Parts: structure tokens; C-alpha cells; sequence
């Protein structure tokens, strides 16, 4: 209908993560309660269409020309499945999205019915890198998967940046990831 | 409640596949809608709890001890959200199934909030080798996926079978595919 404050999933799961299994270094202490002066870690919400978020996206990767219909069905699809976490850091002094990661819950009957995260579309705007908020994103939603009993969780990065995602305790699996960008 | 014949998803997506985009080699030629003398390509359901759905599944990775309840349960999830397409071969001779692979729609804000296809837990029975059915599965579901307007397609392999998903028009990635198994 119209843009608004309510969240895709419920925000007290980014804050009930339990902190004290994280491994990657933070200078200062930063935390999903406390991310950093004016800033708060939190899910997407529609109204975030006009708060810069595909501003950051576009950093990224191509989005495109997005109607407010297109985000809106897209949301709430994504809302009503309960399997996706689109999280946001906002600075609320400015009212602006800065950095932005997802985490999605993929379903399988291997290994006893299990669950799988999958860590998509992390991007931290370029005037706002020196807040760690990349390292934030990344354990705050690795710790959410954990949380959620996945078996695993996995993701895709470009050699340059595999050092990045160690820190949270990945490593380089031996499958090759392929593709098939549909051009018919 | 009770394992039923109910399909995950409408079985004529799978027939009606403009199967003239095919790219691989089938000797016989063989398609979704005749896979082959005695066989029915087809949505998973939950009656193939007994047809040998998790001996098949059980070749490819551990399925460990799986309830009737936990089968259901995550069936009806993967149903509810229209983005799971499960999809087994039956030999209907013996009333088992022989062959599965699955097709995964992820929702994305990126490309014009796009959708992107996954291709996950892919299997033949290792006494059913000589059907083609893996090649079925791949150029089926690959193509389902550019039917529901998949801006690309993904899927992880060992280098050894690089070559059997290029058939498909599937090329190795730049990027490297990163994982972390919760051992805590
Ligand atoms: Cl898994
Ligand atoms: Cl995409």
C-alpha cells in the first residue's frame, strides 16, 4: 500500500544474539545494542525506500529503475516467508541507510530436515568505512544463523576479499561456484 | 498430518518448459513430458516418504534419522512460500523414486528486484545411471528457472563435475564460494 516503519522481521533477534561468540576484532566495542553514536542496526522496512537504501545497493551492484509497487511486493514476499533478513544500519542523525546485509534461511530435508543461512548483498556506503560496520553486519547475521540452528551458513566473495570473511569464521570451500546469467 | 499425494507445485511448469532451448545431448531423445519408458518427472509429495525419496537423498549426503513429522513440517513450509520446486523421477514399475534435484527462487532488491534461481541436492540413483535423468533434472529446472524470470541461476560443484554443468550453459564463477559448519 504505502511505505512504512514496520520491520520484516522481529528486531529483538539481531539484539538477543549472543555477543560473547563473536571472533572478529572490534576498535572500539561496538555491538548490535550499541552499534555506534546515532546509528542503530535494525531490520528493513518499506519506509527505507526513501532513506537511501538502494543509494547503498547501487554501490554494489546495478538496481536498476525500482517502483514503489516492485519493493513493496517484493518486501512483503519476503516478510511473509519468515526466512529472510534484509538488516539495515541507519544514522538516524542524518535519517539515511548506510550499510545493508542479508541473511536468507534455505529449508532441506539433508542431514535431518536441516536449515541453511546463506549471507547475500552486503554493502557499506563509501563516505561511512571507518565505522566497522562490514565486520558488524557479517557477525551479527553469521551469530542470527547459528542462532537459528542452521547447519551451515555459506556465502560468495571475489579473492581480494575472502581475508574479510575468515574473520568470522569461514573458510574457502573446495566446490567452484558457477552461473548462468540468462541472456535469452 | 497423514504423507499424501499432494504435489509441492503445479506439475505443468515442468511440461510446459520450452524444451527447443535445451542444450544438452539427449541419446534417446527424452523430455519432461516422456522422461523415459516407465518413469514420471514430477513435484515432490509427501507419500514419497515411502517411495524411497531419502535413500536416494541418502547417496549424495548424510540424511541422518528423519519423523514422518519433520518431513511434513518442512515439505508444507517449502509448499507455503511458492519457491521451492522439489523434483523427483518415479519409476511407477517399481514405485520408487530414482532420481531428484531441486530449484530454489531467491527474491533480491538488486537488478530491479530481481529473482535468482539456486540448483541444490542433485542425485541419481546409483542403479538408474544410464536414463539420462541427471542431464533431465539440470536442462528441466534450468529452464524452469528462466520460465519464472530468473535474472540468473547458481549452483556449487566439485571441480570433477565442472563439465557436466557447463552442458547446461553454466560457466565457473570468479568468485570463491566461502562456508562455515556451526561445530558449536
Ligand atoms: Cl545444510
Ligand atoms: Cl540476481
Amino acid at each position: 500500500m504505502k511505505p512504512d516503519e514496520t520491520p520484516m522481521f522481529d528486531p529483538s533477534l539481531l539484539k538477543e544474539v549472543d555477543w560473547s561468540q563473536n571472533t572478529a576484532t572490534f576498535s572500539p566495542a561496538i555491538s548490535p545494542t550499541h552499534p555506534g553514536e546515532g546509528l542503530v542496526l535494525r531490520p528493513l522496512c518499506t519506509a527505507d525506500l526513501n532513506r537511501g537504501f538502494f543509494k547503498v545497493l547501487g554501490q554494489l551492484t546495478e538496481t536498476g529503475v525500482v517502483s514503489p509497487e516492485q519493493f513493496m511486493k517484493s518486501f512483503e514476499h519476503m516478510k511473509k516467508s519468515g526466512d529472510y533478513y534484509v538488516t539495515v544500519v541507519e544514522d538516524v542523525t542524518l535519517g539515511q541507510i548506510v550499510a545493508t546485509a542479508t541473511l536468507i534461511i534455505e529449508h532441506k530435508f539433508i542431514h535431518s530436515c536441516a536449515k541453511r543461512g546463506r549471507v547475500e548483498d552486503v554493502v557499506v556506503s563509501d563516505e561511512c568505512r571507518g565505522k566497522q560496520l562490514g565486520k558488524l553486519l557479517l557477525s551479527t547475521l553469521t551469530l542470527l544463523s547459528k542462532k537459528l540452528n542452521c547447519y551451515k551458513i555459506t556465502l560468495a566473495c571475489l579473492p581480494q576479499n575472502v581475508g574479510f570473511y575468515k574473520k568470522f569464521g569461514y573458510t574457502v570451500s573446495e566446490e567452484n561456484y558457477m552461473c548462468r546469467r540468462f541472456l535469452k
